[PDB]
């Protein structure tokens, strides 16, 4: 169903472990069918399960991700959580902030960082 | 105007500067005179500044506010940040949203947070 706070953070560090190792369809089953992705917020949103494993792919394919902080999860199946991304040689500081569904399913998602936040 | 990201990891750490002082009318400044603010993210948003300032009054008065981790900035005006506000005798971890106006005012301000979050 919807979420609870401490679900809620299960769920996101999940994806981030899921993230760490590459494991794309097991990515992509956490999100909605219909799942808007944002990334970097203020891009335009891709949408769906297909364009979203297309991202995930090119994205992780050719990688390293760990929580920074604590996820702060809210009451209303929403969170929003510190990572860092490691790469191929650099670094990426990185907040997601994530609304689920009634399913436990990610329903968006928009993924905060710039350039300031890169590091070679 | 719209603050470009490097402009927007500056204002957010102004604002988590002047927290930490308490000086809730240089606070309250930082605020579009019509910004709405939900704080915890989930609760009802209350809006405008007098009842910004209001919240600030009964939040700081009465308190000790860090980052954690680097802003995230985005190039649309918005960014977000992890802290920890210090308090009594106990600590909550933070992440605050900000979205930014043309004239570099805040004009909305969702905080993540719940118990979880939260320590004695
Ligand atoms: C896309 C990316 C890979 C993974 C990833 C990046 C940026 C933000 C992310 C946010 C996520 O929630 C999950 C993965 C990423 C990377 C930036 C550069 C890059 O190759
Ligand atoms: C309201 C609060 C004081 C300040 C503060 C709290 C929570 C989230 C915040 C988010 C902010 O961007 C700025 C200040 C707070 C506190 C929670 C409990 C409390 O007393």
């Amino acid at each position: 169903n919807l979420p609870t706070a401490q679900e809620v953070q299960g769920l996101m560090a999940r994806y981030i472990e899921l993230v760490d190792v590459g494991d794309i369809e097991a990515i992509v089953q956490m999100f909605a069918d219909d799942a808007t992705v944002e990334n970097p917020f203020g891009q335009p949103p891709i949408h769906g399960r297909e364009q979203i494993a297309a991202f995930f792919r090119q994205g992780l394919g050719g990688v390293r991700a760990c929580l920074t902080g604590p996820v702060r999860a809210s009451h209303n199946g929403c969170g929003a959580m510190p990572f860092r991304v490691e790469m191929v040689p650099c670094a990426l500081d990185v907040i997601d902030v994530m609304r689920f569904d009634e399913h436990g399913r990610i329903q968006t998602m928009q993924a905060f960082w710039s350039e300031v936040n890169l590091s070679v």
